This record gives C-alpha cells, structure tokens and sequence, in this order.
C-alpha cells in the first residue's frame, strides 16, 4: 500500500516530458510503467501483485523483433502517461487505467510484418480477421492474458465499469492500424472547424481517444533526433525484412520495403511526416492544447531529414 515506485533523479525529473527515452535498460521498464500508473491512475487503481504479474506476462507474448517489440510497448505507454498527465481533468478514472494497459498491449504478439503481408502470404490470421488484422488479434492476446489465473487487474471494477475498460481498451488497440488514422483525422479536423467537436459525445471521445494512439504509436518522431534517427533504422531492419518475404512470394515489394531503395530513405521520411506525423500531431494539439511539444518535436524532425536530403548530413 505504502510501497511507492522511486525512479532516479534524472528519470524522476525527465519521465514527465514527452520526449523521455526509456534507456536500454530493460530490466527497469517495468518499473518505469507501474510509475506511470501510480502517478496517472493511483496507487489504489490495480493490486501490486497482479499488476506485475500481468506486466511480466505482457512483455513475455512480444516476440524479438526489431521494431515492434517490449521497448515500442513501453514507449507509447510514456507517450500516453505524457499525454494524460499534461491533459489531468480532460479523461476520467477508467478512461486512464485503460488506456496505459491500452497501450502496452496494443502490438502484442507482432510477427514484424504488415496486415498486407499477412493477407499475400494468406496466414490464418487473415481468414479470421479480415480488417486490422495484427490489431484485432493484440486486442484477443490481451483479453487472454487478463483471463490468467491471477492476471485480472480489474478484478474490483462493477460488471459495468469492467465492460466499459474493456471497450475503451478494443477501440485504442483498433485505432493504432494506421490505415484508419487518415479518416479520423479528417472527420476530427471537420468537427474541430465547425465547432461541433463535443468531449460529451462518446463517439466524439473514442475519436480523440484514436487520434491520440496514433499519436503515441508514432511517437518517434517526438523524440531527440539522434533516438529518432536510431528508431528509424529498426524500422527499416523490419521493413525490409518483410521486403525480402514479399521477394520470396514473387511479389515486388513498396520502396519502402525495398532494401535496394535504401538511397531513397530520406525522401520517404518527408512524405510519412507530411502525410502521417504532422498532421496527427497538429489535430492532437488543436484539442488538446498541452501536447503541443509532440508537433513541436515532430517539425524540428522534420527539419532534421530535411538537412540530411541537403547533403548536411
Ligand atoms: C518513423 N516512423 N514511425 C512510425 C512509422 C510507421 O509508419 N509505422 C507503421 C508501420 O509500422 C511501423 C511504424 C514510421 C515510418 O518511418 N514510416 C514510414 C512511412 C512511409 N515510408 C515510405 C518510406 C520510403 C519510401 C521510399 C523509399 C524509401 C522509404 N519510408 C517510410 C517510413
Ligand atoms: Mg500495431
Ligand atoms: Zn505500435
């Protein structure tokens, strides 16, 4: 009950802003989560002992990929606890215990690979999940991992507020296939300039709830340049890793997935910060006032790639 998580001084001090790296240490990111939940939710919010079990059984179904592994998890949690503590009375209770879980959960069991590869190559997970095909299936590992003996960290929530988790919990999982982010925002964008955006308005607030996992997905892009640069490249280990697979099922592969378009790197990052990055960040800051450091971060990015199409670096 007592038992509070202390971080270092510098972690204590620097876990607070959006731009916080969680270090290589990965024996501490467990830790640096039940932190996040006891500063954004309470100490009250999960028992200890069934918050770390389901903690370890999380970490334990994200695979050795390069990319989509428990550091990604850990990260967009920050993003999020970043979000939430800078936004403190905009979210209620369940509203913030299930969007923390939400978001470690959120690429559980991820192979490395695309809903597109997973279609080409037919997997079973395609026949079983036509749409946001990896996202409907994190959404599945996560319900079976709260239904391990001694895993159920709502345990104390009503029938009510349980189903209610569970429902924020589905959506922000869902929300994180990027193929439905450019619809949201656009609908977002629409509400916000017509002044018909409404926080009252449960639909409205599953919308802003998305717009903010894509945020926290792509959240790379916020950091300092030198993490950015160094997340790019497992991004790309994973690209085109899943480029070669496509090579090996006789199909050529986006430039992006082209290992051999490597050159082309550069050019590419413009277009995903133009495209994707900016604008998410720009709409999150247009509601949600205090998350602008994220679309700050985002264009002095930008502007890094930019130096490095310039030949300064
Ligand atoms: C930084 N960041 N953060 C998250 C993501 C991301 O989209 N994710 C979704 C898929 O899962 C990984 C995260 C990225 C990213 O680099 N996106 C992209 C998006 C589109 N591109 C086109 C090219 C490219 C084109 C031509 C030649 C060479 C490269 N390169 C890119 C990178
Ligand atoms: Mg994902
Ligand atoms: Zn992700």
């Amino acid at each position: 009950g007592l038992m509070q998580f202390t971080l270092p001084v510098r972690l204590c001090k620097e876990i607070e802003l959006f731009h916080f790296d969680i270090g290589p240490f990965e024996n501490m990111w467990p830790g640096i989560f039940v932190y996040m939940v006891h500063r954004s939710c309470g100490t009250s919010c999960f028992e200890l002992e069934k918050l770390c079990r389901f903690i370890m059984s999380v970490k334990k179904n994200y695979r050795r990929v390069p990319y989509h592994n428990w550091k990604h998890a850990v990260t967009v949690a920050h993003c999020m606890y970043a979000i939430l503590q800078n936004n403190h009375t905009l979210f209620t209770d369940l509203e913030r215990k299930g969007l923390l879980i939400a978001c470690l959960c959120h690429d559980l069991d991820h192979r490395g690979f695309s809903n597109s590869y997973l279609q080409k190559f037919d997997h079973p997970l395609a026949a079983l999940y036509s749409t946001s095909t990896m996202e409907q299936h994190h959404f599945s590992q996560t319900v079976s991992i709260l239904q391990l003996e001694g895993h159920n960290i709502f345990s104390t929530l009503s029938s009510s507020e349980y189903e209610q988790v569970l429902e924020i919990i589905r959506k922000a999982i869902i929300a994180t296939d990027l193929a439905l982010y450019f619809g949201n925002r656009k609908q977002l964008e629409e509400m916000y300039q017509t002044g018909s955006l409404n926080l009252n308005n449960q639909s409205h607030r599953d919308r802003v709830i998305g717009l903010m996992m894509t945020a926290c997905d792509l959240c790379s892009v916020t950091k300092l340049w030198p993490v950015t640069k160094l997340t790019a490249n497992d991004i790309y280990a994973e690209f085109w890793a899943e480029g070669d697979e496509m090579k090996k099922l006789g199909i050529q592969p986006i430039p992006m997935m082209d290992r051999d378009k490597k050159d082309e790197v550069p050019q590419g990052q413009l277009g995903f910060y133009n495209a994707v990055a900016i604008p998410c960040y720009t709409t999150l800051t247009q509601i949600l006032p205090p998350t602008e450091p994220l679309l700050k971060a985002c264009r002095d990015n930008l502007s890094q790639w930019e130096k490095v199409i310039r030949g300064e670096e």
